[PDB]
């Protein structure tokens, strides 16, 4: 084959053509964005039943959507919320690989077969279902300068001019607005009611009378009369719009024939749908939108046609209205782009000078700088075939890619410039000769490269997404590499250097290149002596071998393992969480005593605040409060100082004097979508109906067990804890006895305190919805009910205060299940040193301890771990069984193959070493890293062995096979590490946006580079002579 | 999975053309294939439960999961879960003057779970301290608080 | 009973503000008639899968629904593929004139 | 047998919660016949191999 | 052109497609004309020929 190309330069030339044309019509037709699908594809269907409580809607919504959620596909499990707010989320999860929208589709249809069997109110509502993934492109919010608009308004708002455009937006995947439509809002009196014996109930079929669209038939319909000779549709009247017009809608007229307007019992205005949840910006009222990346979209493109169409719309929003963009990914994706492209550059770049200092000619130096870019850009059209994307993983991908790119064009070009040398034939007969040498071993190479590469990417779950972006673009470039170093630049070495005097090694060249010469040349002399000296007095050194390994081990057994490294996003959370019974306006300020802190004390890190009242990440509620505590770029806050990681610890601290309200700070998880990285994650589970209090007796004593067990840590149930919840009692016997029906009371409670969403109107344009319930001051306190009365048989007003009685009792704010039955999260994590599994080592007999009918499982990334965890063991050796069997083939020998494989641990050491040295932590760029480090290693061990092996079969024995075969592969294998480490160390010393990831990457190259380098060189040989001996 | 949808999205244009109490009973619709894969039984062992009782077993704690094991397609439990069965005597009926249609409205009206809202509801008055759930009408469970209806 | 203007301020112009964003989307026409009736025509590059195209308009209208005018919600939005042209008519007719 | 390897394994993750007097059993069950299938020709395989 | 600067215009249809046709048509020949010559340029080892 390459032989073949040789004579073939344009044919070779037309190949790594159409690789180039492939790769950039591929470049750009590609998907863009910061990572592809970790998260196991969830779907949430969501509700809110206004008024409602945990229980009812547990009981009343969830459990019955529940009860016909089967027969779905790729299901792994389910999960739901009720909460004391009438809102509710399911959320059903499937394998990684199931198709989003076909398991969408599956979930929705077994809603709607559900439907029928959910209460009238909230089938009214509707019941969202949606892909909910949390991969967030940008989120932008619209917040008022001012005090001019409330959050309700400026929603409506962004709904009203805000929306339709940005979804017409190219790019523009899902969005979310913080907010609905305006509702007209009707808020009864109980003493503007009572007066005129009317009750709510009153309210909602009258409103319902006096706002209802009537078809109206037709003026012509069919059959007709005969001729008529004219039909027109005719157009009735259309349903309420104005305040006005509602506070108009009468509802009685006094004898005296006076009547009883609306407007007569209760205010008039538009208002929000529901007012559970508060935001505003820096302390301003605010709403605004939480947008996803289209599949297929350019994260990049996007953003900018997000900031344009939004633009575009500035002029015309209201006075005080202001937008802004407080968290956007695109500078993490776009800083990662040219992190990239750089250190591409660079590396071609670096490999010119080496190429240059030693093979002292700039043609040769020209094959390498042709040969690399050809083989990224094949690399990206191999992975637009394999539908991959252009993101953060894949892109790194080939940053630790170059090291094995750079590395079969030089010792390529190196191998020619050699055998010209020293044989003196011509670039043609040396390019033949040289591809003769080689060739089978670089087929060899991409075989056991292969096997080391791709085993990672038979990992099921999570960690198996990741490190399929890894290994898919990883081998894909290798294989094109190997591809190119065949049928291309051995073309271009034969048609390209000019020829080298036999014996001619320059040491008369004179100044540098003359010094250089000798310096080196006696350097190598050095070396095949070192390597002659070890080969005499061998076990030694072969001890001394155990010794690197132990120390690998050892090493091992020390350093921290974690999923991803510690980055640093331009943002961090505090968690809010007051005393159980806390109202909105409590909880409200204790996220602004901080708002005002943080956004001040720490303006040197902190650009803009995003507080909620309502929404927390345990549960929701007043009690339930949080702060987006945004950041400028890292530029702007350099010094660890000013981390993300050190903000930390001072917010913290500050609001560590809190006797009063439970505050927490903490940076967001490496990959959003999968949240929690570091721990343990399970359910509580009542597989028996034992009952809540039952079932919290676990969780209280799972809690105060754990704690007393030294293998776990910071263990905290997910959920919230049962407050006092205020009862009702209702004496029939008293209602029944009084005249008062018993529905008209439970309408009294429910159309007056909870609320009651009854007609749809008509707001400038759109239709929105009609709400009706008592005024603030109506519903506040247990003597507020006393305040409501209802008809009787006649029409005398009852007090509910005549056949209602109070009592205080415990209940859960937050209903929680797991598979179907009632459930309860609990987190925490491992003790230092020990492992995650250690961890779910100790809960597993914990359990253990469990009152009859609990049981537990696993979930999220303790579900998948458990499931990575068990394979493995067979992944690494079936990588061990193929690069074996390859290395047996290429070296026709069962025992040859260990004289290369045993090098993996002198490269693994440094890094082990430089990581640990580092502080760093065991985590996915380590592992894909230490993969790359070794593949290099290996790479320089296998063609050394082959060497020897050529050397030695034509007629040289052993000792001299292997001193010469090492003296001529140091020169390829100095080149190609003195480049390639020069080229890391930028990710090694970087800082900025992502400079977390290239230094989890940087010192795990440099450290396994170096030792590697430098070890491999003196133990191969013994390892190679060692075991020709036996 | 095309086929599913296809059908559904048809079943669906005439689901409100149905009869109330035949939606409220909930439709099912399956992809599976035509024979039985198998059946688990439940059987007494102190013989000390019912054929019922077993039943509401299945239903109850079982079903469910089998429902969404990897690969069922399609279940039938030939039995029932249990059910608080009200049985009406037309004798004790008429000498009251009542009617089933009575004892079906008082049983929509006395055993119902309503939104009742809350004291610290929203939106509040400004200075508003205290808030808690207000638990109204709940769900009857036991004979005894049917037996007691008004 | 509503006019083509409310089919279409409180119908199809909502449905379209979901059905924006859809994968392969070359573009969407809907009309508003006098009689109560709509349709909005989604339109996707050859290649793109219909099956799952409809399934992503299911998906999209699904958001809309709830937002529409409850005597609809109720009734049943109809979602199909479009095909432009009949193949035939398979009419009937009476001799004897015994049938109308 | 998939599936009824996946039933075996949701049921005895529910045993332990089920009540005193009750075991769970297999009527009806169409799987083995299929597992004695093809082990009876993996056990044919050999004897003609051999 | 004599429209009340507001109202704009797009084709569909019928016009879509032919307003596509007539986009491809270019780059159709030129590509067209690449594979030509590389097939060209390498079957037969020259670049005078192609
Ligand atoms: C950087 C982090 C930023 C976090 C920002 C979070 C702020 C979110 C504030 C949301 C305020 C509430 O906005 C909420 O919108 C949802 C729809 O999505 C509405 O949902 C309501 O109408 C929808 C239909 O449109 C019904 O299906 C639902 O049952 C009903 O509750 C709520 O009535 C409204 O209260
Ligand atoms: C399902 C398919 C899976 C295939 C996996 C097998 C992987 C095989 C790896 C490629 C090995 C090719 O190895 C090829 O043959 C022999 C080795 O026996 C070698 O040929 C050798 O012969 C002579 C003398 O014997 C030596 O001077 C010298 O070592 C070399 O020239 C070459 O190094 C190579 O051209
Ligand atoms: C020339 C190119 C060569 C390079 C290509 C080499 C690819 C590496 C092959 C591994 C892919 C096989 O896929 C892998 O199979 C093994 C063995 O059945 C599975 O392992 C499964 O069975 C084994 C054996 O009972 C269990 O110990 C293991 O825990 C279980 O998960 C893995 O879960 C699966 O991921
Ligand atoms: C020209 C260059 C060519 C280079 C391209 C090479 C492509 C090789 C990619 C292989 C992809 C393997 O696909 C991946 O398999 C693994 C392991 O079986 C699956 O994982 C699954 O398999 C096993 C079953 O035995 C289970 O133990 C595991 O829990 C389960 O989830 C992943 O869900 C799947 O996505």
């Amino acid at each position: 084959m390459s032989k073949f190309f040789i004579d073939r330069p344009i044919f070779a030339w037309v190949i790594a053509l159409v690789i180039m044309l492939a790769g950039g019509l591929s470049i750009l037709s590609l998907p863009v964005n910061q990572y592809p699908a970790i998260a196991p594809p969830a779907i949430a269907v969501q509700v809110s039943y206004p008024g409602a409580s945990a229980e009812t809607v547990q009981d009343t919504v969830v459990q019955v959507i529940e009860q016909q959620m089967n027969g779905i596909d790729n299901l792994r499990y389910i999960s739901s919320e009720s909460n004391s707010d009438g809102s509710m989320t399911i959320t059903v999860t499937f394998e990684q690989g199931t198709d989003p929208d076909i398991a969408q589709v599956q979930v929705q249809n077994k809603l709607q077969l559900a439907t029928p069997l959910l209460p009238q109110e909230v089938q009214r509502q509707g019941i969202r279902v949606t892909k909910a993934v949390k991969n967030f492109l940008m989120v932008v919010g619209v917040v008022s300068t001012d005090g001019s608009m409330t959050k309700e308004d400026l929603s409506n708002y962004i709904v009203s001019n805000i929306q339709d455009p940005l979804s017409r937006t190219k790019g523009v995947g899902d969005f979310q607005v913080f907010g609905s439509q305006y509702s007209m809002r009707i808020w009864l009196d109980p003493a503007k009611l009572n007066s005129y014996q009317l009750t709510p109930g009153d309210v909602s079929s009258a409103i319902q009378a006096q706002n209802v669209q009537i078809s109206s038939g037709q003026l012509g319909g069919l059959p007709a009369v005969k001729g008529q000779q004219l039909n027109a549709t005719i157009i009735g009247k259309t349903r309420l719009q104005t305040a006005e017009q509602f506070e108009n809608i009468l509802l009685k007229v006094n004898p005296d024939g006076s009547q009883v307007r609306l407007k007569d019992v209760a205010d008039v205005g538009l208002g929000g749908q529901d007012y559970s949840i508060n935001a505003q910006f820096n302390g301003s009222p605010a709403s605004g939108i939480a947008i996803k990346l289209a599949t297929g979209a350019n994260a990049l493109d996007t953003a900018k046609a997000i900031r344009q169409t939004i633009a575009n719309l500035e002029p015309f929003m209201p006075q005080g209205m202001k937008v802004v963009y407080p968290y956007d990914t695109t500078p993490v994706v776009s800083a990662s782009i040219h992190e990239v492209v750089k250190t591409l550059g660079e590396a071609i770049l670096l490999v010119f000078l080496v190429m240059y200092l030693f093979l002292q000619n700039f043609r040769a130096t020209l094959i390498p700088t042709i040969a690399v870019p050809v083989v990224l850009l094949g690399t990206f059209g191999v992975l637009a075939a394999f539908g991959f994307s252009i993101n953060t993983l894949t892109m790194f991908g080939m940053v630790l890619a170059i090291g094995l790119l750079v590395d079969d064009a030089i010792v390529v070009v190196e191998n020619v410039e050699r055998v010209m040398a020293e044989e003196g034939l011509s670039p043609r007969e040396a390019a033949r000769k040289s591809m003769g040498q080689i060739q089978g071993a670089l087929v060899g190479i991409a075989m056991v490269l292969s096997a080391v590469f791709l085993p990672m990417a038979f990992f099921g779950g999570s960690t198996g997404v990741i490190y399929r972006q890894f290994s898919i673009t990883i081998v894909s470039a290798m294989a094109l590499s190997v591809i190119v170093a065949l049928i291309l630049t051995p073309a271009l070495c034969a048609t390209m250097l000019k020829p080298i005097e036999k014996g001619d090694h320059g040491e008369h060249k004179g100044g540098f290149f003359g010094w250089f010469n000798r310096m080196f040349l006696s350097t190598t002399h050095g070396y095949e002596r070192g390597v002659a000296s070890i080969l005499k007095h061998r076990a030694p050194y072969l001890l001394i071998y155990v010794v690197i390994v132990a120390g690998m081990i050892w090493m091992f057994t020390r350093i921290p393992t974690a999923f991803l490294p510690d980055e640093d996003q331009g943002v961090l959370f505090a968690q809010v969480q007051t005393p159980p019974g806390s109202s909105a306006e409590r909880t409200q300020v204790v996220v602004d005593s901080m708002r005002e802190y943080l956004l001040e004390k720490e303006s040197s890190s902190v650009s803009s605040v995003f507080t909620v009242t309502g929404f927390n990440f345990a549960g929701r509620g007043q009690s339930s409060g949080m702060a987006f505590i945004m950041l400028k770029p890292w530029e702007e806050r350099p010094g660890g100082e000013n981390s993300v990681f050190e903000l930390a610890k001072r917010a913290q601290m500050h609001f560590f004097s809190f006797k009063d309200a439970m505050v927490f700070a903490f940076a967001p998880p490496s990959v959003l979508e999968l949240g929690n990285a570091t721990g343990f994650d399970l359910f509580l589970q009542d597989q028996a109906g034992v009952g809540h209090e039952v079932l919290l007796q676990a969780r209280n004593k799972f809690l105060m067990l754990a704690a007393q067990n030294p293998a776990l840590q910071r263990v905290r149930p997910n959920g919230m804890s049962d407050e006092p919840q205020y009862k009702l009692e209702i004496d029939d016997e008293k209602a029944s006895a009084l005249g008062v029906s018993l529905a008209d009371i439970n309408s009294t409670v429910s159309i007056a305190w909870g609320s009651s969403y009854v007609n749809d109107f008509i707001d400038r344009g759109r239709v929105k919805r009609v709400y009706l319930q008592g005024r603030p001051d109506a519903r506040m306190n247990p003597d507020d009910l006393s305040k409501w009365y209802v008809r009787n048989d006649k029409g005398e007003m009852v007090p509910f205060n005549a056949f209602a009685t109070g009592k205080w009792e415990y209940g859960s704010p937050k209903l929680e299940r797991y598979n179907g039955v009632p459930a309860m999260e609990i987190l925490g994590e491992p003790a230092p040193g020990l492992s995650s599994g250690d961890a779910m080592a100790a809960v597993e007999e914990i359990v253990k301890q469990l009152p009859k009918g609990v049981g537990y499982s696993w979930t999220g990334l303790s579900y998948e771990e458990r499931l990575s965890g068990s394979q493995a063991p067979a992944l690494y050796a079936l990588s061990l069984l193929v690069v074996f069997l390859c290395l047996a083939a290429l070296y026709e020998s069962w025992s040859i193959p260990f004289s290369v494989m045993l090098v993996v641990p002198l490269g693994v050491i440094g890094a082990l070493l430089a990581t640990s040295m580092r502080g760093l932590s065991n985590d996915v760029f380590f592992q894909v890293g230490l993969l790359t480090t070794i593949g290099l290693s290996a790479k320089n061990a296998i063609l050394i062995v082959e060497f020897a092996k050529e050397l030695h079969e034509q007629g040289k024995g052993i000792v001299e096979a292997a001193i010469e075969a090492c003296r001529m592969r140091l020169r390829p294998i100095v080149m190609t590490s003195l480049a390639f480490i020069l080229g890391v160390v930028p990710l090694a010393i970087s800082t900025g946006a992502g400079s977390g990831s290239q230094h989890a990457i940087g010192t795990g190259v440099i450290g396994g580079m170096v030792t590697a380098t430098v070890l491999a060189i003196f133990w191969v040989p013994l390892f190679y002579v060692a075991v020709s001996t036996l």
